[PDB]
């Protein structure tokens, strides 16, 4: 119940919402149907458009206008924003040359420079340039302040998941937005962008801006607006709060436009159709920076430009329909379109077996244009499996292409030529941002960067402390003039033992078998004190930043940590040049696994173990391949560099090892190799503790990876060898899941060189995603700045084209 009978009379859009049943003249009274009878009256005024012109200069005030053009409007901060230009001669923000920001300049009273964040719905990254001709407005901001060339959103690319996810610093399954429609089995309750229940505040966990900064004292404007509500009527609004006394104004602020999302899902991303909404945002744009400009505001407020997700063209001729692959198909619920979620329609259904589905989903037709997965296998760099509303069967989708269940869903619903949603590194769904402001840095252009970052520097923007979220805060220092963050390196928590050498051949009953001079004696102790170390470690040790007992092994080619409690290396680390050679593994040394002298049998893997697993063998994370001579590859088989791999997991490994490393080094005049094990039964995309593991090597505490991770480092530029690089660093990563087979890729009866890169460049990695699944803190010793190395720890390489 509402009593509509209150009055919005001196309430209009009132920050602090009032409580049912008092009526209501808030921003989203309208959604609710709950606005006082005269709201559209006295919030919602029309009368004579938004524009001042030469006749309306110097009028009698008229309250019933829309906005005014009377000499006393700056002082009620109610003109028109082109009021200074059609009456006093002054010039459009547009037009005037732009001109360095080095401090705010800011009326009396204001005790920060105020954040104004406008965001856009379905804005793709290449707007800005095959728009730029009728976007004048937004060209002048990107290029005068600091921009991207694209922004990444999150996984799924649709809206509430990214604006939640721009608002908060938290990935969907952290924050609980993990799409545009939602079951909690929990709440035995759904959410969808229709209707009420999205209204319901147990739906939206971690702590947006807003929140954020009324809690630690910046008041903030509302940042929704319902749809009814015009765009020039949102800006006017925004201004006028602006102008409102010190102690009740709001410190940051919120605009959000339905386009260019709108048009483009009726006429896809680049309809002709496309050119007036852009047009539209433009002017909307260039009516805050007229209307910030009469209130002096425009050198003293920070602008953000910033979109939600990107736009692709689809069309319902491109839809698969699982019930060309299901015969079952009614005992199934399917959230569809440009990703699949797949559940029971019963749990009263006890002949429901999800595996039989995805066996009928995999790769079934040639040309397939979704692949079917356990959310626990998605890329690792999509975050999106540790949730209860995220389903466990997930359809990754193609782009172009939608998912339904039945035909008739889509013809009982052609409509639509642009749709989104699909995987985050897909081009058509990046997405846009520009900073301007005092605090953002003058014609700069930064690295694409993802949307999880931004939190954190809204935050910066106004002097409040994050809530703890996925961002890594100082990886967009960068972007700002001032206000940075200045972190510090976590504090490494375990320090490594240096074993010498301590066993005995005869101690090790472990099942192995291996067919196995002074001036080369002293040699290969020197290398097993850590002589070539500067080589092979080139950034440091990699820090431990939970308890546990580890020992660095030093050898020829390659150092490890050595981990006494999962009984493998938590990493290993090593150099390839560009000059380096392959070699095979000789014959006698096939099967060899040799005892480490320096590790006790107790802390030792055994060969008998895998002997007895019919399921795992083994694989090693130095590859015996790129031995540096044939003494050095004898380390190469010590059962400390030894680590459980499934046989269809050592064909990739195998590959990347024999073919891939070398190919790399190559190309990028060196790199650095660390890899290792990853441990994440829970898929919450951190390290396992002990108790954790689900699976062993049969009769054995070895435990089993669930995935391999490597990091490998260059120098950017390039004409430095790895080894030798006196500037930036240049990464790519990847987390590989550890599977029993090979059904992931379609093609894999081939030959590697058909499937094994590409599988590599599905599951492309940040370090900093290798860093939460392993508790180690990477390139703690370089020449370089620690928000550089942020920097660095946060990219993705993508393998998308230009
Ligand atoms: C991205 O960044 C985020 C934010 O930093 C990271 O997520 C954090 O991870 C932390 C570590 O896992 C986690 O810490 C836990 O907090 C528990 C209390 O949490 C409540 O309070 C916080 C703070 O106010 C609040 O934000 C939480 O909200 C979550 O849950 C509600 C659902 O009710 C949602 O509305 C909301 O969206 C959010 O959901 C997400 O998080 C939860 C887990 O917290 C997930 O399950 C959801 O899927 C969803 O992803 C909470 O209301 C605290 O209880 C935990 O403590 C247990 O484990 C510790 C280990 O130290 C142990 O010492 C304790 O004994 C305790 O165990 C007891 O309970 C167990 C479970 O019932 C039981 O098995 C034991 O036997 C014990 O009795 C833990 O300290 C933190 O909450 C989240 N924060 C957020 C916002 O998600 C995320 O890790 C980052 N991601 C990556 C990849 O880096
Ligand atoms: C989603 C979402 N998450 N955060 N925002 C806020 C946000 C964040 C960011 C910024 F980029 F800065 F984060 C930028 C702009 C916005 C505003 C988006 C917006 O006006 N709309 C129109 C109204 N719909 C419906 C809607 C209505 C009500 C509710 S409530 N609070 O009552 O439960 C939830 C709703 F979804 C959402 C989009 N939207
Ligand atoms: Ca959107
Ligand atoms: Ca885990
Ligand atoms: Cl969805
Ligand atoms: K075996
Ligand atoms: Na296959
Ligand atoms: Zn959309």
């Amino acid at each position: 119940w509402t009593a509509t009978s209150g009055s919005c009379k001196g309430r209009c859009f009132e920050l602090q919402e009032v409580g049912p049943p008092d009526c209501r003249c808030d921003n989203l009274c309208k959604s609710y149907s709950s606005c006082c009878h005269d709201f559209d009256e006295l919030c919602l005024k029309t009368a004579r458009g938004w524009e001042c012109t030469k006749d309306r200069c110097g009028e009698v005030r008229n309250e019933e206008n829309a906005c005014h053009c009377s000499e006393d409007c700056l002082s009620r901060g109610d003109c028109c924003t082109n009021y200074q230009v059609v009456c006093k001669g002054e010039s459009h923000w547009v037009d005037d040359d732009c001109e360095e920001i080095k401090v705010p300049e800011c009326p009396a009273g204001f005790v920060r420079p105020p954040l104004i964040i406008f965001s856009v719905d379905g804005f793709r990254a290449s707007y800005m340039k095959k728009g730029s001709k009728v976007m004048p407005n937004i060209e002048k901001l990107r290029s005068c302040g600091t921009h991207a060339p694209y922004m990444r959103p999150v996984y799924p690319t649709k809206t509430f998941p990214n604006l939640y996810t721009l608002a908060t610093g938290l990935y969907p399954e952290s924050h609980g937005i993990v799409g545009n429609s939602m079951y909690d089995p929990v709440f035995d309750a759904s959410f969808h962008l229709r209707g009420r229940e999205k209204f319901n505040h147990r739906w939206w966990g971690g702590q947006p801006l807003w929140i954020t900064a009324t809690k630690q004292g910046v008041r903030a404007g509302t940042f929704f607006w319902s749809v009814s509500i015009p765009h020039e009527r949102r800006i006017l609004t925004i201004l006028q709060w602006l102008s409102l006394p010190d102690n009740e104004r709001p410190s940051v602020y919120a605009f959000y436009s339905e386009q260019p999302d709108f048009s483009g899902h009726k006429y896809g991303p680049f309809g002709p159709e496309m050119t007036n909404p852009l047009r539209e945002i433009d002017k909307t744009v260039g009516q805050l920076m007229d209307g910030l400009k009469q209130l002096r505001l425009h050198r003293c407020v920070n602008v953000i430009f910033v979109g939600d997700h990107g736009m692709e063209d689809v069309t319902c001729d491109r839809t698969e329909f699982l019930s060309n692959y299901l015969t079952n198909v009614d005992d199934i619920t399917l959230v569809p379109g440009t990703l699949g979620r797949i559940r029971a329609k019963s749990i009263n259904n006890s002949k429901y077996d999800p595996k039989t589905i995805i066996a009928a989903l995999t790769c079934k037709k040639p040309d397939q244009h979704f692949k079917p997965y356990m959310k626990q296998h998605l890329p690792k760099r999509l975050h999106y499996a540790n949730n209860r509303r995220i389903e466990d069967i997930h359809l990754l989708v193609d782009r172009r292409w939608h998912v339904a269940r039945k035909p008739l869903d889509v013809y009982k619903k052609c409509f639509f030529q642009g749709d989104h949603g699909f995987d985050n590194k897909v081009n058509s769904m990046q997405t846009v941002f520009v900073g301007y402001g005092p605090t953002f840095k003058y014609r700069t252009k930064v690295p694409p960067f993802e949307n999880i970052e931004l939190y954190n520097v809204m935050c910066d923007l106004l002097g409040l402390k994050p809530a703890p979220n996925n961002g890594t805060h100082g990886s967009l220092n960068h972007l700002l003039r001032t206000n940075t963050f200045r972190p510090t390196m976590p504090d490494e928590v375990s320090r490594p033992n240096y074993p010498g050498i301590m066993y005995l051949q005869s101690e090790f009953d472990l099942g192995c078998t291996c067919d196995d001079n002074k001036l080369e004696e002293l040699n290969k102790r020197l290398h097993t004190k850590g002589s070539t170390k500067e080589r092979h470690l080139l950034y440091g040790r990699p820090a431990v930043l939970y308890r546990t007992s580890y020992d660095i092994l030093y050898h020829t080619d390659f150092e490890s940590g050595y981990s006494e409690i999962f009984l493998m290396p938590l990493w290993t680390s090593y150099t390839i040049s560009k000059q380096a050679e392959v070699s095979s593994i000789p014959e006698h040394l096939t099967n060899c696994v040799r005892p480490d002298v320096r590790v006790s049998p107790g802390f030792s893997q055994n060969c008998l173990a895998y002997k007895n697993d019919k399921q795992m063998s083994y694989g090693f994370l130095f590859p015996p391949y790129l031995s540096s001579s044939p003494e050095a590859k004898y380390d190469a088989f010590l059962v400390t560099n030894m680590v459980p791999m499934y046989p269809a997991f050592k064909r990739v490994w195998a590959y990347f090892q024999r073919v891939l490393v070398k190919k790399y080094a190559s190309e990028r005049n060196g790199v650095n190799v660390i890899s290792g094990p990853i441990f994440d039964y829970n898929y919450d995309g951190l390290r396992d503790t002990e108790d954790e593991i689900k699976q062993y090597v049969e009769g054995s505490s070895i435990p089993v990876p669930t995935h391999y991770y490597s990091i490998i480092t260059s120098c950017l530029d390039f004409t430095q060898p790895a080894d030798k690089c006196d500037g930036p660093l240049s990464v790519s990563s990847f987390i590989l899941p550890h599977r029993p087979d090979n059904d992931e890729s379609c093609n894999s009866s081939e030959d590697e060189s058909k499937w094994v890169e590409e599988l590599m460049k599905m599951h492309t990695a940040r370090v900093r995603d290798i860093e939460h699944l392993t508790g180690l803190d990477f390139y703690r010793k370089t020449s370089r700045s620690y928000s550089e190395i942020l920097t660095l720890k946060t990219y993705l390489h993508t393998y998308e084209s230009e």
